[PDB]
């Protein structure tokens, strides 16, 4: 009963299953796949949509007559299969021009190029029916602070993003922009390192309401931060516009592992959080197969992402309805009305009452929260030892 | 020429030089010092002020007749020495009642206690002339996500902080609140993990303008994040209300090392950033002497913190006026007016011109930014090999 | 069917369930428990043995007439319950004298004290029937390299350990010594940071055969290293003398979490590795309950450690006998005899044949190892979705 | 006075200055350089030698008639310039055949290929006069533990290395083999993760005396481990055969930064350690220029590596002869003869004397080691504020 359905909204980028297995110390181990071919494969596999960079579909320097031929051949396949393209993004990292930043390059010709490349990807996405536009600032960072550029980048990236959002307004595009933070790699440090950094940033834009987040499991986990907490903050802010799902061992290079493969328990509580929050956006698997795999292994990878998500979704439902879990949580969240009356909106009469209330301090200093028992129960559900 | 002056605004918490050298695996190695005694020592050392938790000065359960006797004796010493108390904060981490959070405890009696203790510390600080109030959420985190509490904490800490700021308005206190993020420890993860997380949070409060940041060097560095980038974002937002200065080796327990002792270069660029930004707040050394030290080593620690800051400030000035550095940076930031005309506020006529401009891509793909030479120059300034 | 039995050889140190919940930012949250009381509790819980530091049983400065009264009252409880004391270790970290190392203190009075304290714990253990002696070098590290001490510590710790082993020979004690590495904490860095560092060290001792390893899951994981690889190297060398089981999120303070509570998959493969290696030593849970717990939570903690280990042991057996897993592994380890003949002990005639053999390079460059499918299968076993 | 001389023994791999600036998210930013050209550049720069992989000089599949033409053209340049080739190593990571290990591939055809490729690089280096052979196990690792391969790899890599050393004996090659550990990347975890892991390994080989270490600053630092401690253990064991010098920010992808550029203080004490140990091997800068650099930036990078090493060498000399430093260290290492008599080789009469000696515990519990003062002095020397 773990078969992917379109209402699950699983998506894959062309670059994900299409990854040829090249790394900084190794040749490609797989053959480049045709975009129309991976659209048919994903459809066969049960995916809802495919995402793309501009350069995933249209190589740099393609004459704008060959470009339109590529786009129409690609749209035919989407028509045939019923796959959606929910999300696009410009590649602002491969081109050598972007060696010291795209939006944060000190050279205004390069910031102009980055902006242009972005407008063009917006136009492409509009053709394909994309509704989300992701910005990953892979190149926006530093390893040499002596420049003093950290003081300049906030205004530069504000300027780009305001221009992009006004352009969409002007064109009648219905894009929501989803910003994707990452702490490092390829840059020594990337300026917009965390979900919080991007959240803070959005509040400074002209049209904040068009902007939200694309958190990736692996990005937060690289820095050893807690992804569930970061996503809960994004949700609390009403800014979870997209989410990238994969796995990652902490404190190293981005591994882009199959979802749920390393950090089961964290995966478990992420799915629980998304599902019980009424998140309605794509579940994107921004990951790729292990370099030890041939093409059959690529489709095993893809199947396993979705399958693991669905096993965890079901398990999370069963966990939440366990009677002992409900009993532990009800005691956990026990709320005295007498206590509640001292809290809430400021009074002065509350401030005065609070300062002279008889607080049951000794009882609270001795309270055990029974979290060791609750955690063991969660582990036993995960292990399938409990029903 | 590295003697601390009051205009430097160096401060020390009572808990910093007063640390008795106890750790999780070891007995105290030093004697507890008297508050009036450390006020006289700091004054002698050249410090501008002293900070304190409520429990640094007044132990829990002190009857409110002995309390006032303590406060007046302490105020006498400040009068005598001329030391300021720029900052206070409630201790919301020691008391066992706070074992599963203070503001984020599921039990409303404990959230009430935490709020009360904070109002009391605000009152105390007003007596002493404090102008900044710091909140370090050391207990606001989790190691058991099965509770689902991550969804609830944002509202809870909003409620507390809105109540505190309204209370200050009502009392006529002139506090600016400075929020202090830390990624983990003592909790497995702390919810408000990063400078960005706190920044995002402040925009959701009722009176955002009363709220700002207290970044600590060691906190961001624990998670392997870049402190200079985080502070530059705080500064950009106009929310650097206070700053905690120390050092730290990445990816372990908070070491609270003497400032500038491990990460010279990052210390260098932090001092340069504060000094050239016109930051006017305290430079707090939230650190303590090595456990291998007697009381003499404590004052060696204190002296070194201020001395290192002043050596780095001078060196940063000399670096910025080096003629080769100015020449490298002028070429680094070279700005074509033709390029600039394609950038800025959205036009449509700009969007059109941009899309068909003749961009010098080939020249930019080949540009070298000479950052290896600039970085080597920075290192040779640091080493004092250049003038 | 997950009830602990004595043949499981589960052990707990007195310091583990007896931890009072004090941390660097917080008061104790639990009451100190009586050693005889925790011996009866552990016995009731199904544990095989209890471990102890000298100071867990006998506080520093206890007169050697009260000491013997403590030992005999403790031995009575062991007699009554049938619990063993498999392992003892001197506390070389709490005493302030140890502030700059025990065995690596520059002061020879302190190295003498450390050695004496160790001989005394050896004598104590011999009374109690202990067979393993653990050295955790918690204090043997540095944060100030300017001393040049890193050049000296290898000889100093060699001298101590050679003395201890000769002493045991001379006394007729049957101890095996198990060295416990940790990368940092309470020291900035601990000299003997890794399983490999200890292994290398043992080969330099006079009686290497008396010396082995006590790896702890959390220690390797703190530094982000792979515990299963480190234990496999220990096992290969025949040096796994003891093992400490718990859990840990990477790159922070030692959390000493309940076993299997964070990293299920790594726990799964650790149990599989121990069980299929014929490891016969204790399975020690060097961990403690969450600070949110009362005493009932402590025993939930203890029960969960053993229960999780037994669930994972059973699941590992079922995984290894899955027919599809056997089929994938048989293909994974396919061995050509023609290939095998080029390998093995050096020949010269092999060297010549190898240099001119016709290697099937193209087939191997295209081989897929089906590790994505195998990994997904392992995950589905863990989740209990497969039989 | 910081000009490189041949007695400094600075070396660079062809792959270091020859790096074209390609990374996992980006195209090459530089042109491929000719081996003969970089030999003349390095010679002009003051380098002592150049190192190489087999594939740096001879691309895979080069016919053994063109190969000999390449080697002789290369040797001509070495003759002309006087550069040495101190070290060679086979590339066992780029070829797709090596996707699941070279020496640790489960397929014996691939282990055979790996061994052959190594014998061939040994022959090549013998032509060029190489004296050190480095093994970097870049591909020897895992991300899927379900295979159980961690149990098998120790014997496989023993077999390869034993064959290699016997082959060299048989051929009359004078190679010392230098094993280069790395914790992760490109593999999730690399089996031979640490200096210690390699040291332990060497003791299990047939001819241990031919085998030593090639520690790299960045590798240990990636995992957050202390490189000075690891090198001190290598030196203690007499196994420092080669050393790779660069820099690195902890807990991320290998950055291969210019030496001394990030971690000044650690670089300082590393140079002090090498210089004062009488290390006579190459000082290899296994690093490359920032991707923001053109070819001029590459030679700035190269010059900076050597210049920084020489500034730090001079400074370390001056630090060690500072009179206050000598005074602090003399007190730090104060040794009581009465204490010394209780230590050393085991006696029984010593054991008995020790157990009843009158130890000055109270004085030692109160001793301050003045390490905060010493550390500040080290920092002020580094900053060039002291003479």
């Amino acid at each position: 009963m773990y078969e992917p359905k379109p209402e699950h909204r699983f998506t894959f980028g062309l670059w994900t299953v299409g990854n040829v297995g090249r790394d900084p110390f190794g040749d490609a181990v797989r053959e480049r796949l045709d975009p129309v071919y991976v659209v048919h494969k994903l459809a066969e596999l049960g995916a809802y949509g495919v995402n793309l960079h501009d350069e995933d579909l249209i190589p740099r320097g393609t004459p704008p007559q060959e470009r339109d031929q590529i786009v129409r051949r690609f749209k035919k396949a989407l028509d045939e299969t019923g796959l959606k393209v929910p999300m696009v993004t410009a590649n602002l990292f491969s081109d050598p021009a972007f060696k010291d930043g795209a939006f944060t390059s000190p050279d205004p010709w390069v910031r102009a190029y980055a902006l242009r490349k972005s407008l063009e990807t917006m136009d492409l996405g509009a053709e394909l029916g994309a509704e989300i536009y992701v910005v990953w600032p892979g190149r926006e960072g530093a390893e040499v602070e002596a420049t003093g550029k950290a003081r300049k980048v906030w205004d530069w990236v504000r300027e780009a993003l305001n221009f992009m959002a006004a352009y969409a307004e002007d064109q009648g595009y219905g894009y929501r922009f989803a910003l994707e933070p990452k702490p490092n790699e390829p840059r020594g440090d990337i300026y917009f390192a965390t979900v919080g950094s991007m959240l803070a940033f959005i509040h400074t834009l002209d049209r904040p309401e068009r902007f939200g987040l694309n958190p990736e499991f692996a990005h937060e986990t690289m820095a050893g931060l807690n992804f569930v907490h970061a996503v809960a903050q994004a949700l609390d802010a009403g800014k979870l516009f997209h989410i990238d799902l994969n796995d990652q061992r902490m404190s190293r290079f981005d591994q882009d592992l199959r979802f749920g493969s390393e950090n089961l328990k964290a995966a478990f509580f992420l799915v629980d959080l998304l599902e019980s929050s009424g998140y309605q956006g794509p579940r994107h698997f921004d990951a790729h197969a292990l370099r030890t795999e041939d093409e059959e292994g690529v489709w095993a990878f893809a199947r396993g992402c979705m399958r693991t998500y669905l096993i965890l979704k079901e398990r999370a439902e069963a966990f939440r309805e366990d009677p002992e879990v409900k009993e532990l949580l009800a005691a956990y969240y026990q709320e005295d009305p007498a206590a509640l009356a001292l809290l809430g909106p400021y009074s002065r009469e509350k401030a005065e009452a609070l300062k002279r209330a008889e607080l049951p301090l000794e009882a609270k200093r001795r309270r055990g929260y029974a979290l060791e028992r609750l955690d063991q129960l969660a582990v036993e559900y995960l292990l399938g030892v409990r029903g």
